[PDB]
């Protein structure tokens, strides 16, 4: 089984790439976690069907973008119409979501500054990654619309926040990615996410339902 996540400004080398290969234990999911999830909704899938995928939030390779391509990317924001991009791949089955970057200039200026690497400038990509995804035998991944419609790109999606590592050499550019839920981040519906042993940061998490 294999999962990759990629987060980028469309057209350009990803800010963030991560590979999952859960990780990593024999069981797909904690067996209280489906009883606490199933109860929180108040679908017929069993523990062997539910995968908890966890992405290390630091990109797995340094950002390899050329300065010129990076400059071009920033300039594109100076005028109009660009979209955030991200993709999930198992393992054959993929989905990519496009999230429009607001034409609001005070925030386009915030992205631009973040892309330049200024301290104190995250890149908010709101409602951009699903906490839950469904992977089928044929075709691209799908959303569990049932789960979505209960919660309140799509409205129930998690939001992303991306930061460039500060103080590193020009050939060592890391984006770090953080996630959070819309509304109550503490809701029981959310399978709680783990942190990493090596860095102490939260995993990027998606719960997959397998067919
Ligand atoms: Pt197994
Ligand atoms: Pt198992
Ligand atoms: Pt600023
Ligand atoms: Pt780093
Ligand atoms: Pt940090």
């Amino acid at each position: 089984e294999k999962v990759t996540l990629r987060i980028s400004i469309e057209g350009y080398p990803p800010l963030y790439e991560m590979e999952a290969q859960d990780n990593a234990e024999l069981g797909m999911i904690k067996p209280d976690q489906l009883a606490s999830l199933n109860q929180a909704l108040t679908k017929g899938y069993t523990y062997e069907d539910i995968l908890i995928v966890r992405f290390r939030p630091e990109s797995e390779i340094y950002w390899p973008i050329s300065q010129d391509s990076r400059n071009a990317m920033i300039d594109k924001l100076s005028r109009n119409t660009s979209v955030n991009f991200e993709v999930s791949l198992e393992f054959k089955h993929s989905k990519s979501w496009l999230v429009p970057i607001s034409l609001d200039m005070t925030i386009r200026a915030k992205i631009q500054s973040a892309l330049r690497g200024d301290p104190g400038h995250p890149i908010l990509i709101p409602q951009s990654i699903p906490a839950f995804i469904q992977v089928p035998n044929q075709g691209e991944l799908t959303l569990p619309t049932s789960i979505g419609n209960t919660i309140i790109a799509r409205a129930w999606f998690d939001s992303l926040t991306l930061n460039l590592e500060q103080g590193k050499s020009q050939n060592e550019k890391m984006w770090i990615a953080t996630s959070e839920h819309p509304g109550d981040q503490n809701a029981k519906l959310w399978i709680k996410t783990a942190n990493t042993t090596y860095s102490g940061r939260p995993y990027l998490q998606v719960v997959g339902f397998i067919d």
